[PDB]
């Protein structure tokens, strides 16, 4: 058992609706105000082919910037300076409204929601996991604290190879509805995590969409908010953002916060613009200014000991859901496969976001184009 | 075989992509911009709990409407007097901009895009199924005229007892998607459409869903469009909408054409409003004048048989996709199953959304109740 969680709607059962009844009372009502939750849906567009490039200024210091960005399968890209859009693009079938998958960057839109709550002191994350989520007890996080959740320091037997169904990594996305159920696995990411079992060490970091769900949880756990909603009132609706995001769903209606979460280029660059305003947005403070110190500061270095990351950013570490390169810059950034990222380049108060589509999840080239890239666009920023 | 269909994406192999496909090349370039297509997904609100009732002036003349919408399950009410709203109702957590399930009310929609098809000349109703979608030969579509799909004069051996798994009508949701899929089941829409069978007795009036998705497929086939963009092309994107609608789809991407569009109640009114203006919506003529007409005339009243209609409405008649009262003020309408309608009031140039969550799908009792509802509200509009 995994314990009590949000219901889909006020009173409704646990687990209900199902994609089996939710054309039945009481469930409907909620239901056909919401069939994309239960069904795969698409949009007919209110509106009745061509690459938007608007590089302005940053085009002069990096002339060959659009080839760069097409290179690396890029389809959204936006600098922020301040609060001014300084640079756009978008390759052609994507509109500049249009929302993206965001992968891994969303780990780092759940953990500002987790540090709302600790600011609200709801959470302590040098409580164990356990004080929130006592059904994970027996398994891998039976022990640790949120806060080594929060930093991914816990050793945990995840099997990365994505080709074999029988890896952590395939039967994650299983039971989270991004495949097809195989006979045996988990009903739903709850029970998927309680499966998971490690050797007991803890302090270095390896890094494991799990435990992203499992801050999720705790957040619910804490809220008695399903997680969409918690995204949604602790931070997606003070952004004053143009459009809602959304977030894929499992069976029970547990949003994917690993890496389900879609949005536009222009409201994930307002996330980053509230990480630079010291955590406040335009509807108000999302996190403490100590919070968004702590990020920026960065983990623990020692407990960094992926090569992928520090081959280029020797100084590099983890804290709180983001990805800290230790670098001259002090750059900071959300990462997701593919080519996602929600980089902070503090120096010049800006924020860049880049969405993409490499045809490889993670390839060390990609990350070295992608971050050259990224570095560039930072320092045409500079003052000269 | 079901023949050629709209690739999902420019380029897209047939089927592509799956569940367990759409993160690979080259299909994640399309599908990280579109994964609610792929996965259930829910929104993470913009916008940081009572009923909203703007009855207006119709007030007056019904007191205690307010109260027969309550007690008819009503989600969003919306009255549209020429080109003003005159009245509005929206239950408490319902918002005026939220999207509801139209059910059978999609119908509507999908055979206006039909007409307009065939004021282009690209389809004509005289000729039979099998002109357009060769692959229906051998099934109850072999013979029948694109016309007697519009006007569903054709006898099939469809059982419409939803509590038996084994019916066409529960085997037709769990082929689209809107159910959990059982062992032997048709792949997709287009091979459930397939097996279906008859006497081959046409003339009389048989209400069944199925021959809505015949006729989308024609449009699909006719086009090269996939429904969901022929449905924005022909239809939505010229009606100035507010918003987007959307549409659930199979495995396929096939928009369940039938009954699968959700949109604001406003929005649905523009569609009445661009009937009752001769076909011409503000983004251009969605279909002809005639084909407007012959919708409002109504269809042969013999072939009506169906008492759960005739019974309250004893000239009523059906015929391309819209249900035709044949009352003494020319009623025309929509209909889907739990209480949903897109009312034509020619009399006083006035269209009434209604968009309910009954408990049971259908009954006398709602039927009687939702009728009485619509005909009140509409004599209320009279000038006196």
């Amino acid at each position: 058992s995994t314990g009590q969680h949000p219901a889909r709607y006020p009173g409704a059962a646990a687990g209900e609706p199902t994609l089996d009844s939710w054309q039945e009372p009481p469930h409907n009502r909620w239901a056909f105000a919401h069939l994309g939750e239960m069904v795969p849906s698409a949009a007919v567009s209110r509106r009745p082919g061509h690459a938007l490039a608007r590089l302005g200024a940053i085009a002069a210091q990096l002339p060959d910037l659009e080839q760069r960005l097409e290179q690396t399968y890029t389809d959204a890209f936006l600098v922020l300076r301040g609060t001014e859009v300084v640079a756009e693009y978008y390759r052609a079938g994507f509109a500049p409204d249009d929302r993206h998958l965001l992968m891994s960057v969303s780990k780092s839109l759940c953990g500002t929601v987790v540090g709302a709550l600790v600011d609200e002191g709801r959470i302590d994350p040098a409580q164990p996991v356990t004080e929130y989520v006592p059904e994970l007890a027996g398994s891998v996080y039976d022990g640790p604290s949120v806060l080594q959740v929060l930093d991914m320091q816990i050793s945990i037997d995840y099997n990365e190879d994505y080709v074999d169904p029988a890896s952590e990594v395939q039967t994650h996305d299983r039971s989270a509805g991004w495949s097809t159920r195989r006979h045996g696995d988990p009903a739903d990411t709850y029970e998927f995590l309680t499966t998971l079992r490690g050797d007991g060490s803890t302090g270095e970091f390896q890094y494991c969409s799990a435990n992203t769900d499992v801050l999720a949880w705790i957040v619910e756990r804490v809220t008695g908010l399903r997680y969409v909603e918690a995204l949604s009132t602790y931070l997606w609706a003070k952004l004053d953002a143009d459009r809602d995001a959304t977030i894929t769903v499992d069976t029970t209606g547990f949003g994917f916060a690993n890496g389900g979460v879609s949005c536009t280029a222009r409201d994930l660059a307002r996330v980053g613009r509230m990480m630079l305003d010291g955590g406040v947005a335009p509807g108000g403070r999302v996190v403490s200014e100590d919070w968004v110190r702590r990020v920026l500061a960065g983990g623990s270095h020692e407990a960094m000991t992926d090569k992928g990351f520090t081959n280029t950013f020797p100084d590099g570490s983890y804290t709180r859901q983001w990805w800290c390169t230790g670098n001259e810059r002090g750059n900071v950034s959300g990462i997701g496969i593919h080519g996602q990222n929600l980089w902070l380049d503090p120096l010049t108060d800006s924020v860049i976001v880049k969405l993409s589509s490499w045809p490889d999840p993670y390839t060390e080239h990609w990350h070295r184009l992608q971050n050259g890239i990224l570095l560039d666009v930072s320092r045409a920023l500079d003052a000269v």
